[PDB]
């Protein structure tokens, strides 16, 4: 029996999962929080740290049939899209790209140089959210900016969650029992971050997310869509920086600058005993979330299937119930007794009569991440 | 008759129309170009006024007999402040300058035309419209932006939206052009000319629109970008070393079909195209794919929806265009007809299929007949 280590090496945390591919039973997962008075300074530590907790569940990685180390990548910019075994060589090169992921790219650095010190028998891979919109047609990969400008520094619509994306349409084909390559279809990925696409056969159409994760639909901290004008205006008016700007949009934005809560879960509550902030934060949510679902529709001409996912996807009925509701006209009808909460696994919330089917799907990227590593050294 | 003088007052240029609000007949159109050049005879707004009534008195207006009644002036941004057709003076006129920062280019010439016309027309009223006026309205989750929100009231960030006048008046010529009450009627309206934009109207309440802060967001233009990721002005800071105000000038004046193709003039892209160019077929393919986007978007927005309406310079004549925005949407009420969609007829036609369950119209606009009826009614007759 074999198994993959996967790594999310972020600034302040790091994720890890120890998972068997053909079965998928995850034998331990967990989490290194804080790397200020803190019991885990820098880096290695926190590696050291996630061995220690491996071994208190009764895992020994000489024992458990460990074949590789898996390595999440935010952007891998326009030359790194498949899965990568990793070298010296390799690592120079991506340091390249921190230009374009700033404080997401170089922690995952951190992350991949002492995993190889501390592990250095066992291959190493890489796997990059962007990579599975690398081909996005032309028409919709191309923003209308100046060509040479554009060509120069790289600029085009990248694209995120791409394992998430890829893993539920080929799971929404199981369900159906439908090849994949004669199906068309929306996924919803509804959690922190918040991005939708549309897909035919094994490849992309369009995608909500941009140059950077903070276009699109509206998040728990992130504006999503808005006019690039207000850069400028903010400078001339309010004396504020450029870098000022951009952070207020990543940090300060979304539902929390609407209404002060990021858990969505209080947001109900509030509305229930009349706070008026929080009711229109969770209109300029569904508002945002409506067009991208009917862009798509056009988009695609004819539809299968449509699935949620994620962490606010799989579990909350009133915003997969606000999301479709009155396009009964456009062919998608929801049945209540069906999407009810509480449920689990994949399933069917529409009505038997809807010339659209639309399903909750759940989502296992540290799965997918697993496979991908198997298959690239050799199946 | 009565009749009303439309202005239009730009930075090198102003345009100008005498038309009768009753009958819609237009007496006399012009333009006066080359405003503050060395070369022109024309150094700045007040003789450019002047030429305008000698190049009326040219085509036949005895301006003192010609049953002149008020003055129409547009002007782009009314910000949250002004947004219905308002008469005009000394105290509005200041209030009016306070808003420039909303719109640094487009504003203070408008400004400039206004002060210019009361002092040789002084006994006969002035009537400023707004281009932002018709959407002052939006509901509250399409006017919001999801940003800090003690930020956005402090200096009025919120969608206000462009092409008002436009949308508006095609939307009630479509209503009476079907033998409908306007009230009763949900449609989508598209505006594509050198600016471009769309709209989604319930009655006589927009739902929503694709402009936003600024004329700059939503759909592909002649040369500005629409929707782009506002991380775009960091990055550029940070690599290429460009300041702030130059990002903005270059996703204004050298993005859009330009910035992709060279090309201004549409009649131009259509030859290349036919020629084969790459790079022409390209900037076109972005420009439809964007479009269709937004029908789909407000298709959902709508729920139900009656009409769809083609309008301005590209949307009144380019036949390839209408088709490449709505083909291939049967499954979601669109059918088009061939025959009815052929170049030639002018006026308010038909082009789907009699059996579409959705319409959809071409139906010209006529933006300085709407503001000439503007300034008749709120004189009070």
């Amino acid at each position: 029996a074999r198994r993959v280590l996967v790594i999310n090496s972020g600034s302040s945390s790091l994720k890890f999962q120890l998972v068997d591919p053909e079965s998928g039973v995850a034998a331990s997962t967990g989490i290194v929080e804080r790397i200020e008075s803190s019991p885990v300074p820098d880096h290695d530590a926190a590696l050291r740290r996630a061995f220690d907790m491996l071994a208190g569940d009764g895992v020994d990685l000489n024992t458990a049939g460990l074949v590789a180390v898996g390595h999440r990548v935010v952007h891998g910019g326009n030359t790194f899209y498949r899965p990568t075994v990793l070298d010296d060589a390799v690592i120079a090169r991506l340091h390249e790209l921190s230009e374009l992921a700033p404080l997401h790219n170089p922690p995952a650095l951190l992350g991949i140089e002492v995993a190889r010190r501390l592990l250095p028998g066992i291959a190493h891979v890489a796997v990059f959210d962007t990579g599975f919109f690398h081909d996005l047609p032309p028409a919709a990969a191309t923003y209308a900016i100046d060509r040479e400008l554009a060509d120069r520094w790289q600029i085009r619509r990248y694209g995120f969650h791409g394992t998430s994306h890829r893993y539920v349409s080929e799971q929404a084909a199981a369900f159906l029992d439908r090849p994949l390559r004669g199906l068309k279809q929306i996924v919803l990925h509804l959690g922190n971050g918040c991005s939708a696409s549309a897909i035919a056969g094994t490849r992309p159409l369009d995608t909500s997310m941009g140059l950077t994760p903070l276009e699109g639909l509206v998040m728990g901290t992130r504006s999503g869509d808005i006019d690039p004008s207000v850069v400028s205006y903010l400078c001339h008016t309010a004396g504020m920086g450029v870098d000022d700007v951009e952070s207020m949009l990543n940090h300060r934005s979304g539902v929390v600058g609407l209404s002060g809560v990021r858990d969505f879960r209080r947001l109900r509550e509030l509305i229930e005993s009349g706070d008026g902030a929080a009711q229109l934060a969770y209109s300029v949510f569904t508002h945002r979330l409506r067009k991208y679902i009917g862009a798509y529709l056009a988009v695609l001409g004819h539809t299968d299937v449509i699935s949620f996912t994620a962490g606010i996807g799989e579990n909350d009925a009133a915003v997969r119930r606000d999301a479709v509701s009155g396009m009964e006209e456009l062919g998608i009808v929801l049945d209540e007794r069906r999407n009810l909460p509480g449920a689990k696994g994949a399933r069917q919330i529409s009505a038997d009569d809807s010339p659209i089917t639309v399903l909750v799907v759940p989502t296992n990227e540290e799965l997918a991440i697993a496979r991908d590593c198997v298959r690239v050294l050799g199946g």
